[PDB]
């Protein structure tokens, strides 16, 4: 989330017309704070970013295949008597 | 002289309004660097000034010395006399 801290870097750039003054000198510390950390957070990603090699892995085989499934009629009973000895 | 430097800082405090301002920023180093030289000159001096004992000494005697000058009268070819004799 970047952006945050880009709207906020804007903000104060509305505001920090004069370096001199300390009206707005006060919320310099937190834009110098919250930068550097996004700055080396964003690097320490990058660095793990590029060294990835394998990006997926086969799944286990599901529990159950799925299989056609055409349209059947009155199949409903013999069905019912196939889970019953199943 | 340090009043030179007194007028100099007064003149520069006139454009001192501004700290953002940096037109009159080149003129810092120059004071800076002026009165740094007249604060460690004046505290040789003081340094010098405070060890001083002995203020005077007393003169070689004169050559003549001086005496009573009375208003004379026609001593003048007498005068004269005494000086081709001496």
């Amino acid at each position: 989330q970047l952006d945050a801290i880009d709207e906020d870097y804007s903000q104060l750039r509305k505001y920090s017309c004069l370096g001199q003054c300390t009206i707005h000198a006060h919320r310099r510390a937190s834009i110098g704070r919250r930068v550097l950390e996004a700055l080396d957070e964003a690097n320490k990603l990058i660095e793990e970013g590029r060294r990835f090699k394998k990006f997926g892995f086969k799944p286990l085989p599901k529990i159950v295949d799925p299989l056609p499934q055409i349209k059947t009629f009155g199949l409903e009973t013999m069905l019912s008597q196939l889970y019953d000895l199943f």
